[PDB]
C-alpha cells in the first residue's frame, strides 16, 4: 500500500519503504484537516511525536490499517481508538535507548556542576565562582528505578565515575542486575541512601508519582533527581515543593506531563535543568528508529 | 616557620592542619595590596587560592616571607620568577583537583554532544525547539586527549565507558603506558583528522600555547567539538572563534580563558559555545583535598 510520514524522520525510513515497493508521502507540520485529507488514500501512517493520532483522525481515516511511531510507547496514538477499528500500532523500543542513556548521564553531570546555569551566567557577563560551587560524583550513590534497556546503560557509565549504583526493578532478578553492578533493594531502603535518583520505567499507574511528596520525605536532604523517562513519573507538584524547601537541591527534566508544558514553575526554577524531550534526538538514534519502524512495515509481506 | 596568613577563601581543614602542626594562622580575605603587605609583616608563610595576586611588589615588600602556598594547580597568581630570585619557596596542590576537573570535562563533552545548556536556555525562554537541538551519540565516536597526565587519563577511562575511542598524545607518557589506561598514542598530525571531540589537559607552556590554532583546525574534521578545561590560551581563542564562525568547529566548551574574567566576549557570546567561570576545581571535595594537601606540606616543612 501507500504510507504517509507526517513527522520529521531520518530519510532511511522512506528508503526502506520504497525498497519494499511502497508509495510514500513525506509531509511534516500538517494541520488536523490537512492530515485527514492526505490519509484518505493511505493504509499506513508513520509518526514521531508531533502528529497527534486522535480518535477523530483514526475515525476519519477510513482506509488506514497500520500506524507506526518512530519512538518508544504510544504517547501520541490513541491506541484504544485504533484497536476499536482494525488498526495495528507498531513502535521502536530498541533504536533510541543508547541516546536516552547518554542524555541521562549528561543530566547527572549537569546537576552536579550546574553547567547550564553557569553558561547562562557567563552569557549575562557574570563571573560567579562562589554561586556555582558543585559536588564530585566520585563516591556518591545513584539510585536507578527501572533496570531495563536504559537503566542498565546508565549504571555502567556512571560506575566509571565511581558512583555506587543501587536500584529497583520488579521484573529484573537480583542476579541479572548484579551482572551490571546494580544492587537491588526495596524502594523504602533506596530513598535514604541516594545522592542522585534517575527514573527509567514506563509510565503506568504504578509508576505515576513514583517520586512524590511521600517519597521525597524519605530522601536525603539535597537529593538531585533526573527524569528522562516520561512526564509524571516524578510528580511535578511534589518536585516543586521539594525544590522550594531544599529537600531536592536540583532536577533535570527531559519530559513533562504536558509537552510543551503550560505550567512554567518547574522550568523557571533556578535549580532545574530542562530539555524539550531530546532523549532520542541524535542523528544515530533517529537513523535506528527510522529503520526499525520501516522494516516492520516491509515485513508485513 | 611560625605564622601563616591564609589570604583567600579555603576549606577550613587547611587552618586546622596548620594549627595541629603547631603553626599560628590568620585567615583574612579580600585584602588590598597595602593590607596584604601589612598582614604579611609578621608572616613567614602565605597561602592563597586564585584571587590573591602574589606579585613581584608583594614578594619584595614581604620581609619575613619564606614560603608561598597555592591551593590549586600551577602558579597563575604567583610571580614564581620574583619568588625564586628572592629565595622564597613556592608550593601548590597538584593532586587535589584532578577528579573534579576530569568530571567537569566529561560533563562538558556531554553538553556539547546534546546542547543541554542551550536547551535549558530555550526552555527558560518559553520555547519548545526540538529540531534545533538534534545532537550526537557518543558511542563509537573518537575523543582526542592532549595531555595524558593526572586528568587526561581520568577523562579517558570515563569516556571509554560511553564507547568512545580515546586517542591522544603526550611527549613524556609512552604509548605502552597510555595503552594501559586505554589511550592510543599517535603523532599530532594523525590525531586531528580522526577526532569528533578534542580535549586538552596540558600545562600552559611555550610548547602548548596555541596547540590548537588556525592550522590544526584546518586539519580537523568539519564539525569537530573542542573542550578546554585546562588553561586559557592552549586553544588559540581567535582561531577557535574563526573555526566556530565558519562551522569547522561545531562547538566548544571553555572553563578557562587567556583573561579571567574575559573582557573579550565574542566566544562566550557565540551560541555554540558553553562556558563556566573556571569551575574545574570548584567542588566541596576538591577544595577540601587541596586545603589539606597544601597545609600538610607546610607542616612537613616544620
Ligand atoms: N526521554 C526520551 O526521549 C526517551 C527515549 C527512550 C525511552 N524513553 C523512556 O524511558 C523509559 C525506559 O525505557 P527502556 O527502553 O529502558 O524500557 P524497558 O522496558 O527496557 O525497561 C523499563 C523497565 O522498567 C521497569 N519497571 C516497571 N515498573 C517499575 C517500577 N514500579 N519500579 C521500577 N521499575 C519498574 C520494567 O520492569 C522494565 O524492566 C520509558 O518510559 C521510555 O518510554 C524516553
Ligand atoms: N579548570 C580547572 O579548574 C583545572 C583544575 C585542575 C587542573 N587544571 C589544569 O589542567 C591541566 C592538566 O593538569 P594535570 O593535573 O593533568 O597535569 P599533569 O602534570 O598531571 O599532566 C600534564 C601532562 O601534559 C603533558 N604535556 C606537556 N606538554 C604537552 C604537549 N605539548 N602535548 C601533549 N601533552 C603535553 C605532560 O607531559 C603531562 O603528562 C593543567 O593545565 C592544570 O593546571 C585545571
Amino acid at each position: 500500500r501507500k504510507v504517509l510520514i507526517s513527522d520529521s524522520l531520518d530519510p532511511c525510513c522512506r528508503k526502506i519503504l520504497q525498497d519494499g515497493g511502497l508509495q510514500v508521502v513525506e509531509k511534516q507540520n500538517l494541520s488536523k484537516e490537512e492530515l485527514i485529507a492526505e490519509l484518505q488514500d493511505c493504509e499506513g501512517l508513520i509518526v514521531r511525536s508531533a502528529t497527534k493520532v486522535t480518535a477523530d483522525v483514526i475515525n476519519a481515516a477510513e482506509k488506514l490499517q497500520v500506524v507506526g511511531r518512530a519512538g518508544t510507547g504510544v504517547d501520541n496514538v490513541d491506541l484504544e481508538a485504533a484497536t476499536r477499528k482494525g488498526i495495528l500500532v507498531m513502535n521502536t523500543p530498541n533504536g533510541n535507548s543508547l541516546s536516552a542513556a547518554e542524555l541521562t548521564c549528561g543530566m547527572i553531570m549537569c546537576l552536579a556542576r550546574q553547567i547550564p546555569q553557569a553558561t547562562a551566567s557567563m552569557k549575562d557577563g557574570k563571573w560567579e565562582r562562589k554561586k556555582f560551587m558543585g559536588t564530585e560524583l566520585n563516591g556518591k550513590t545513584l539510585g536507578i528505578l527501572g533496570l531495563g534497556r536504559i537503566g542498565r546503560e546508565v549504571a555502567t557509565r556512571m560506575q566509571s565515575f565511581g558512583m555506587k549504583t543501587i536500584g529497583y526493578d520488579p521484573i529484573i532478578s537480583p542476579e541479572v542486575s548484579a551482572s551490571f553492578g546494580v544492587q537491588q533493594l526495596p524502594l523504602e531502603e533506596i530513598w535514604p541512601l541516594c545522592d542522585f535518583i534517575t527514573v527509567h520505567t514506563p509510565l503506568l499507574p504504578s509508576t505515576t508519582g513514583l517520586l512524590n511528596d511521600n517519597t521525597f520525605a524519605q530522601c536525603k536532604k539535597g537529593v538531585r533527581v533526573v527524569n528522562c523517562a516520561r512526564g509524571g513519573i516524578v510528580d511535578e507538584g511534589a518536585l516543586l515543593r521539594a525544590l522550594q524547601s531544599g529537600q531536592c537541591a536540583g532536577a533535570a527534566l527531559d519530559v513533562f506531563t504536558e509537552e510543551p508544558p503550560r505550567d512554567r514553575a518547574l522550568v523557571d526554577h533556578e535549580n532545574v535543568i530542562s530539555c524539550p524531550h531530546l532523549g532520542a534526538s541524535t542523528k544515530e538514534a533517529q537513523s535506528r528508529c527510522g529503520e526499525e519502524i520501516a522494516v516492520q512495515f516491509v515485513d508485513m509481506v
